Parts: C-alpha cells; sequence; structure tokens
C-alpha cells in the first residue's frame, strides 16, 4: 500500500516518517503458488520491508552457501512478539492528534502493520511514568480496600490497550509485571533502593502483596481486559543494590521460590484468575541458570511456575549457551521468553539515535539468538518515546524503535521497527522453530519455522557489509537462489503444498 516517507537524522540509515494522513503500511496478506516464494527485504540503503517474489525451482545454480529447511527436526512453539504499554509510551502515543495515534497503532498491530501479539503492561510506576505511585499508597491497607487503578491506567494506558486489540490482526496476549510494591510493604520504606517485602513468605506482608497481584488483576477485568501471564516482580535482583534509583522490590532467588510457593502462586491458584501464567526471574540473562535451580529444584514453587522470563540489555555481552542453553538443558518443560529487551544504555550512548541501523542489527540479532536457544517469544521495551528518550522520571537511557515528535504531530519508525517486524509480521503465535542446517561455516544469522498451516518462514541477517550469495533448500519443494545483500534483513515465506 503506501511506502516509507525517508528521513535522514545524519545516522547510519533512515526513519520512516509518519503524520496524521500518511504512514507507511502493507497491503492484505497474498498467498503465491507453491513453487513461488515472497520476499520481505529491508536494508541500511533504506529499503523497509519491501516485497518480491521468484522461483522456488528444481535445479540449483549458486555454489555458495547452502541453507536446508529441516521440517522433522522440530524445537520450541512461539507465543509471540510485542513491547510495552508503559506511561511513557502512552503518554507519547496520546500527544499525536486521533488520526496519527490510529496509524501508530495499526503500524505495530494490524495487519497493514507488523502484526504485535503480546503487550507487556506496568503494575503501577516505574522509571517510565512521570511520577511515584503505587496503587495502594494509603499506609497500612494490609487488606487493600483503598487499592485504585490512577489516570495512567484508566486514562492512558487501558483505552489504549483496547484500540490495540480492536486493531489486532491476531489475539493479544497481556503480560504484567510490577516494579515496586506499596512502600509500606518494605523493608526501607521506599520506592526505590535497596529494599525487600518485609518479614518472611506466609506473613501478612507477603500475603498483602501477592493479594496485590489479584486486586491487579480484578481492577483490569472490570475494564474488560485479561491477562495471558504476570512475572513474580521486574528484575527483583535490582532491589538488592544499594542507591538503586528506579522503582524496585528486591529478591534474592530464595526469597522469590518461598515468596512463589507460600503466598503468589497459592493465592493466584484460590483466585478467580488461576488460568494466569506465572513466569518467574524477569530479569537478566545472566542470573541464569542459578535463579532456574533455586527456584524450580522446590516442587512447592515449581508447581506454581509456567515459564522463565529474560531481560536482556543488548548493548551487553551475555553468552546463550551457558544461559538460555544450560536453562533448558536443567529444565527442558519450563519455557522461556524474553519479556523485555532495549539498547542504547551505556553512559556514551545517545538514547535516541532516529535512524540508527545498528540498533535494528542488535534486535534481529538478539530475536534470532532467543529462538535459536528455545525462547518463546520477544517482548520489546517502550512501545514509543519522544525524541529525547522519555518521558524518564529518573534519566533517560534507551532507544524505542517509534519515535514521538508532538510539535510536529508525526512519528517516526526506526530500523528496530523493521527488524523486529521481519519476525512479529510473520511468525503468528504456534509457528514452531524448525530445523535450518549451513552447509558450511558464514556470516549470516538464520532461522526457520513453520507456520501452524505447515508453510515455511526463514529470516536470514547480514550484519557484515559484504553481499552473501544463498541458496534455501525445502526437500520437498526445491531450491530458492538468492543473495543476502550487506547491512540487509530477509524474510522469505512460502507454500510446501
Ligand atoms: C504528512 O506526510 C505526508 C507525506 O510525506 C505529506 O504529504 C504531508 O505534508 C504531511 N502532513 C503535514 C501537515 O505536514
Amino acid at each position: 500500500a503506501r511506502p516509507c516517507i525517508p528521513k535522514s537524522f545524519g545516522y547510519s540509515s533512515v526513519v520512516c516518517v509518519c503524520n496524521a494522513t500518511y504512514c507507511d503500511s502493507f497491503d492484505p496478506p497474498t498467498f503465491p503458488a507453491l513453487g513461488t516464494f515472497s520476499r520481505y527485504e529491508s536494508t541500511r540503503s533504506g529499503r523497509r520491508m519491501e516485497l518480491s517474489m521468484g522461483p522456488i525451482q528444481a535445479n540449483h545454480t549458486g555454489t555458495g552457501l547452502l541453507l536446508t529447511l529441516q521440517p522433522e527436526q522440530k524445537f520450541q512453539k512461539v507465543k509471540g512478539f510485542g513491547g510495552a504499554m508503559t506511561d511513557a509510551a502512552a503518554l507519547n502515543i496520546l500527544a499525536l492528534s486521533p488520526p496519527a495515534q490510529n496509524l501508530l497503532l495499526k503500524s505495530y498491530f494490524s495487519e497493514e502493520g507488523i502484526g504485535y501479539n503480546i503487550i507487556r503492561v506496568p503494575m503501577a510506576s516505574c522509571d517510565f511514568s512521570i511520577r511515584t505511585y503505587t496503587y495502594a499508597d494509603t499506609p497500612d491497607d494490609f487488606q487493600l480496600h483503598n487499592f485504585s487503578l490512577p489516570e495512567e491506567d484508566t486514562k492512558l494506558k487501558i483505552p489504549l490497550i483496547h484500540r490495540a486489540l480492536q486493531l489486532a490482526q491476531r489475539p493479544v496476549s497481556l503480560l504484567a509485571s510490577p516494579w515496586t510494591s506499596p512502600t509500606w510493604l518494605k523493608t526501607n520504606g521506599a520506592v526505590n533502593g535497596k529494599g525487600s517485602l518485609k518479614g518472611q513468605p506466609g506473613d501478612i506482608y507477603h500475603q498483602t502483596w501477592a493479594r496485590y497481584f489479584v486486586k491487579f488483576l480484578d481492577a483490569y477485568a472490570e475494564h474488560k481486559l485479561q491477562f495471558w501471564a504476570v512475572t513474580a516482580e521486574n528484575e527483583p535482583s535490582a532491589g538488592l543494590l544499594s542507591g538503586y534509583p528506579f522503582q524496585c522490590l528486591g529478591f534474592t532467588p530464595e526469597h522469590q521460590r518461598d515468596f512463589i510457593a507460600r503466598d503468589l502462586g497459592p493465592t493466584l491458584a484460590n483466585s478467580t484468575h488461576h488460568n494466569v501464567r506465572l513466569l518467574m526471574l524477569d530479569d537478566q540473562r545472566l542470573l541464569l541458570p542459578h535463579w532456574a535451580k533455586v527456584v524450580l529444584t522446590d516442587p512447592e514453587a515449581a508447581k506454581y511456575v509456567h515459564g522463565i522470563a529474560v531481560h536482556w540489555y543488548l548493548d551487553f555481552l551475555a553468552p546463550a549457551k551457558a544461559t538460555l542453553g544450560e536453562t533448558h538443558r536443567l529444565f527442558p518443560n519450563t519455557m522461556l521468553f524474553a519479556s523485555e529487551a532495549c539498547v542504547g544504555s551505556k553512559f556514551w550512548e545517545q538514547s535516541v539515535r532516529l535512524g540508527s541501523w545498528d540498533r535494528g542489527m542488535q534486535y534481529s540479532h538478539s530475536i534470532i539468538t532467543n529462538l535459536l536457544y528455545h525462547v518463546v517469544g520477544w517482548t520489546d521495551w517502550n512501545l514509543a518515546l519522544n525524541p529525547e528518550g522519555g518521558p524518564n522520571w529518573v534519566r533517560n537511557f534507551v532507544d524505542s524503535p517509534i519515535i514521538v515528535d508532538i510539535t510536529k504531530d508525526t512519528f517516526y519508525k526506526q530500523p528496530m521497527f523493521y527488524h523486529l517486524g521481519h519476525f512479529s509480521k510473520f511468525i503468528p503465535e504456534g509457528s514452531q522453530r524448525v530445523g535450518l542446517v549451513a552447509s558450511q561455516k558464514n556470516d549470516l544469522d538464520a532461522v526457520a519455522l513453520m507456520h501452524p498451516d505447515g508453510s515455511a518462514v526463514v529470516v536470514v541477517l547480514n550484519r557484515s557489509s559484504k553481499d552473501v550469495p544463498l541458496t534455501i533448500k525445502d526437500p520437498a519443494v526445491g531450491f530458492l537462489e538468492t543473495i543476502s545483500p550487506g547491512y540487509s534483513i530477509h524474510t522469505y515465506l512460502w507454500h510446501r503444498q
């Protein structure tokens, strides 16, 4: 339908410019015959998810790298892709005029956009909020009579989530995570800093905090929104650090284990929300496998834990094998899910870099690495930020795939958006990762999955400056002859029958 309007801000690639009357968009999906493939291509040079078609042929004319689909080798099924509806994201979206708001949400959620099916929802305030608050700030309300949703939920997040669901290509799953409890439940009586829940698992503080999870779920249910999952705490390890500047609530893995076993699991299980899934950790990958061992080797905790939620800060190293790989080997029946990613966080990096091809590559590279190590979904942080990386009540420090300029009723879609879209648009829930064998050593990142209807999807990322001649083989169909240009990403799709 509508092409990217490119704008350069001096970085390695362009953003695509959207406003109240224009945004780039796709036509409805259209299914070419067996023996034809579809290719979507983005490039640092400015191509943005451009569609082309070609033959899958009986003969094989390439003599370079071969990637062979191995459909009989089955790995994990995919839950989904999305991002976080923080206060900051919501403030930014709602700063646009209604037509521009609709074009932004369609970009993320519709079939005319990139088909997101996950939204992460903070339970009250975090750093990406313009003030500190929880849902129960009235002290010593252990029964949570005065628990309530503020305007950040009722006016900003909830209406936006409704509108996202309405435009959604696919059913969307909501995931909730708390940063801090009420400060009267905390050892340090503060929203941030080194402090945990008061007392010990099983006690009044621990029971009220678990009840707060149910009150939250009740409150959202009254606004006709239901959750797929909750995490046991956002980044529990953060609340163990002296001076931690952002809302937090510290748990050791042992404290998390015991809170889940004694309070949170039993409380959720005894509620009307017993079908909500509980994810543990929700923290950096270098905490694994140790946290998984602590929590999941205790049957009393393990029985309430559906999965392990992981974060990563993409500017940092964290070898996937020793963390994700080992966790899967030790606990092969507990799903791994990536619940937050971000980029730009080092002191010297600009928070927002409009058109950074590098940051797009960091996104797609991380998704590929996650899918190659058993992870069933991948969730961005803020859906949108302002050009400074805000608002954040502490400090702006990370980027976002959509940047809003309210002064101009415009938003920019960063390379990150299209790199995420190369996966999110083309990997519906219930797609399954399958074998894809590289015939020789190479500089590409690639992953193959099979849609629920049996059709193939392959993503090929080239983070090098050099074009790579490539043949993709599907045993049931033939040979797809192609080229992965330097600094490109492609998604190939095809019927197998
Ligand atoms: C919105 O963008 C389109 C396409 O670039 C352009 O034709 C139009 O001028 C824009 N609207 C405003 C008010 O600048």
